[PDB]
């Protein structure tokens, strides 16, 4: 075939039901989820290829850096219940792997205060349960996968792209061959 | 300040004869080579303190960004070869990560013409014997030291500076230390 199960993508040895329609993990301590994010811009690029109403969900992971690494999921956690993912997925990203100055719990609410987020705001919603939950969400949907690496794409919860049997000569190509692929497993 | 193994540097356990005084390692995908370039100025600020007759080596890597990557260590290559290194660095680091306007092979090519470098003078470089033989020294060069990740720099092939057990409170106190301790282990 075109798309064999091995080479673009693997089938998952045990499907996960109620899964979202697409599910990308990442962590702001990742390497190559910044060049995915920053350079690649693959979420987006995925994004414009879906076919209408298909949703897309984005977790963060607690794996890497440890301490730091959860509280990240749990401002991760913070960006979604306030939906603004768009204003602190770049200094977020920059502030740990650029400039390194993203040390602490505090550093993490000054990007958001800088960001146009209220101190008030963010306080509230960092110890809300609604948030809490949320956590949680994130920590069972990587849990179903038994995820071990990140960056990782699941389609359908049966499906998870395999990156490295794609071209990188080119990176526009590279891009539109991972978002075809996500579009004709969507429809599979 | 006070120096010591295992905190601001580090001993190699096997050393590299002929290796360069002073070797410093880094990636045009690379974001904290980006900062340390053009927001800290660690290169300049560590020959600023160099002692007489101490000469700086800088070398490209692989290991980041596919096949892309490679080309670029060529390019840098064909920098060398054409004593351009501080005409286009900096233009290369915002192509790549900032204006993205370097996605393949091509785009290196214009970087290079729009400093003023003829294009029949870069593709001639670029096939040359001096280019291909700098591009195996790269190579070579971290092979031989077991490089892991960038940035990074190494000192007489014996110590390999550890930024992490540096105080990275005051970015003007951590560059002045960081170019401190090549300067106390260059004399050693």
């Amino acid at each position: 075939a075109q798309y064999e199960d091995g080479k673009q993508y693997t089938t998952l040895e045990k499907p996960v039901a109620g899964a979202p329609q697409v599910l990308e993990f990442f962590s702001f301590f990742c390497p190559l989820c910044y060049q995915f994010e920053e350079v690649l811009h693959i979420s987006d690029n995925v994004k414009k290829k879906l076919p209408e109403g298909v949703k897309m969900t984005k977790y963060h992971v607690n794996f890497m850096g440890g301490d730091l690494g959860k509280d990240l999921t749990q401002a991760w956690a913070v960006a979604m219940a306030l939906g603004v993912e768009d204003k602190v997925t770049v200094p977020l990203f920059e502030g740990v792997q650029k400039t390194q100055t993203i040390r602490s719990a505090s550093d993490i609410r000054d990007v958001f205060i800088n960001a146009g987020i209220k101190g008030e705001e963010y306080d509230a919603a960092w110890n809300s349960f609604v948030v809490k939950s949320l956590v949680a969400q994130q920590e069972k949907a990587a849990a179903d996968v038994q995820l071990r690496g990140v960056p990782a794409m699941f389609v359908n919860g049966k499906y998870q792209l395999n990156p490295q049997g794609m071209d990188t000569s080119n990176m526009d190509v590279f891009v539109q061959q991972y978002a075809d692929t996500v579009k004709y497993l969507s429809e599979k």
